[PDB]
């Protein structure tokens, strides 16, 4: 058998806001967080915009001195993590600290830091490399610094599965609790890849929208005029908790995590298969894991990256899995508003899926002006749609054909 | 209910060999793989040596067309994975491909590629970044590329837990099989951090041995004259398989994986606690997980990094866990010979722990001329010790206070 897992705390930095309720308000109003990137000469780049975190004050979380040691992606992950633990109301003690762990991941980790230290290395040689270069850049330092700050002695690890990271981190944290390896996990992801290397890296693959004239219209999942994804920064963290542990201390429960699916496409390094066979296996695995029939799904937070092939693959996957129910569920891409937070995408979209269940509302797919061939599902074009949502799915598909699906359900 | 997990295939690149048997011959003969680094000018660096993989031929594994797109750490990870899968005798079919996954991790990933593309970006501009830069550098692409080439559609992920990566990767892959998420997993890790950024970054922390005039004597775990770790490159991969699945196909079984422990120190970003409290908590979790009396432990493959604090913490941890039995078991650091393969350390060391069981021999800790204050266990100084080994333990500790222990035993 298996223990039940609920969500008792959430935290976020996104292009829409410095916390969950501000981000969520932007989502339900169809606001874009996409803008030209500031304090950075992107003249020579084919993309000059994305989703930046605006007005982040790390000194709400850390001393100036401790913040200087950490890449922005670690600062963001720590901010989301501290918020989520505060939101949960959990009291860490000598009696429970071995039962509380962390799995905060990243797709691309410390690019800003790598970039600044390459400058020093090429210009001045190795003796100007910061002593904190390695520990201040490694992807497991959100889990590390969080565990040290809060005295957490449970399972301590970090996933890196590109654009699937946040979904896998949360799913595998849920397994830790379900199988009795922990009672509480802080799980999610963080990303800050708006450096030359991030915009340049994805730019060289021609994976990014180049709609520089209209940044807010660039992210247009399933729209016939989409031209690639929008690079965004931020973090999501959830407090996952064994149900009886949550009930005993009187925790506020947002929702239950009932299902986790993984699959590999085994198809291509960066492109999904046209028929989304991989995404379909992963969703079927997630529903089987939850003991749910495809008919019980009401809302899907799609990967919905605004790439030609990715968006169409997800429509095919959903038609395949859900058959005669495919039109009855609502599916939206909040990436239409947030852009693509890469490893943090699954973390902020799990929170948006939980909030869809709390507020009984499907967030919009903004910019869906002209649905493409075969994109005839309920994609919640333009505006939020209040509706019955008992069961919400959150999908992530990433480089290497790696797939993740989370299944959340209303808790009462 | 929880299924049993066995090792049916192993694969390796190390500073001692281009496969498992050649590496193991070097381990048993007390041979060093540490030498001045040839692939770059290190005259400006405080450390100019490490454990290089010598004479690696990627055209034994991949087309030159594919190899050119991939960081060395991915090439090393794929080579070890291919060796492991072939060694297993396993045939991938439509009947089993959904039940075979991969978890190959790395501490740092494609640093050589990142540095090279950083050079291009700063000297020439963004239009000179490779289109293959992101898919060819990011840590999950060993798992990705392996799944694409072999058609593995099971769980596809990657851990990044610094120097604990290989141990965590193997442990969590065993849990996937134990809990029924997969029947087969390819798991381990790969590292190639020997570039200016890597040697410079660890050098800036003063974490590396600076014994440039005698590199083979540099890695001297528990020796009074140790001055930090030796940086090394390579890969370890194991095929983990559910017991009845292995039995049904007539697989050769090297050993059974009976125990896995994780724990966080919650102490310091980089330093282990002097008393080894987190490592003690981790080993006790692993021994309880294996249903063992601690007196059953015959051999420990220590982390044994050759740092002042790390080495003494491990003695303290082992004395605390094993009490008087601490004096009866054998513990050695194969890092004395291989140096520190970082995220690949736990993977190659898990293989050495399994071969210690097959061959009934404790590998030596070379260079242990003058054991330090309190390092008075059987540390297998200088020469391999033939001995009874029913149960072998492999430890890893990392940045972020992240701990892993694997427990292996003979299968009859
Ligand atoms: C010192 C920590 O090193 C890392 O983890 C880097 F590889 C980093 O995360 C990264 C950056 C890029 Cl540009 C592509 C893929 N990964």
């Amino acid at each position: 058998s298996r223990r039940r897992v609920v969500i008792t705390g959430m935290g976020m930095l996104s292009p829409l806001g410095l916390d969950v309720p501000s981000s969520w308000e932007g989502i339900l109003a169809g606001r874009s967080g996409i803008a030209p990137i500031e304090h950075m000469d992107l003249s020579a780049y084919s993309t000059r915009f994305g989703g930046s975190v605006k007005g982040f004050n790390v000194e709400e979380y850390l001393s100036a001195k401790e913040a200087r040691k950490l890449d922005l992606f670690i600062q963001y992950g720590l901010a989301a993590s501290f918020q989520a633990v505060r939101d949960s109301g959990l009291e860490v003690t000598d009696a429970n600290r071995e039962r509380i762990g962390v799995s905060m991941g990243s797709g691309i980790g410390g690019l800003t830091n790598i970039e600044n230290n390459c400058r020093s290395l090429f210009e001045q040689g190795p003796r100007r490399i910061s002593p904190f270069f390695v520990p201040g850049s490694i992807i497991n330092m959100v889990s590390g610094f969080l565990s040290i700050h809060l005295g957490l002695q449970g399972p301590n690890y970090a996933l890196t599965t590109a654009q699937t990271t946040g979904t896998h981190s949360i799913g595998m944290a849920a397994r830790n609790i379900a199988y009795g390896e922990a009672d509480v996990m802080v799980a999610g992801g963080s990303e800050m890849a708006a450096c030359g290397l991030g915009l340049g890296g994805f730019g060289a693959a021609r994976a990014l929208s180049t709609r520089n004239d209209e940044p807010t219209r660039a992210s247009r999942p399933w729209d016939r005029d989409r031209d690639g994804f929008v690079l965004s920064d931020g973090s999501g963290a959830l407090v996952l908790e064994e149900l009886e542990h949550a009930r005993a201390r009187g925790a506020r429960i947002y929702a239950e995590l009932v299902g986790f699916g993984m699959s590999g496409d085994a198809f291509h390094m960066t492109a999904p298969p046209e028929d989304g066979a991989g995404a379909a296996r992963c969703m079927k695995n997630a529903l089987r894991d939850a003991g749910l029939d495809p008919r019980q799904v009401d809302y899907i937070n799609a990967h919905g990256t605004s790439t030609p092939a990715g968006d169409i693959a997800e429509i095919a996957a959903v038609k395949s899995v859900f058959g005669e129910h495919a039109h009855a569920l609502s599916m939206s891409s909040t990436k239409s508003m947030t852009g693509h937070l890469l490893g943090a995408a699954g973390a902020v979209e799990a929170i948006f899926s939980v909030l869809a269940l709390r507020d009984q509302v499907a967030p919009p797919t903004i910019n869906l002006d002209n649905p493409d061939e075969g994109c005839d599902l309920d994609l919640v074009a333009h505006e939020a749609k209040p509706r019955k949502i008992d069961v919400a799915l959150s999908n992530s598909f990433g480089f290497g054909g790696t797939n993740g699906t989370l299944v959340f359900r209303r808790f009462a």
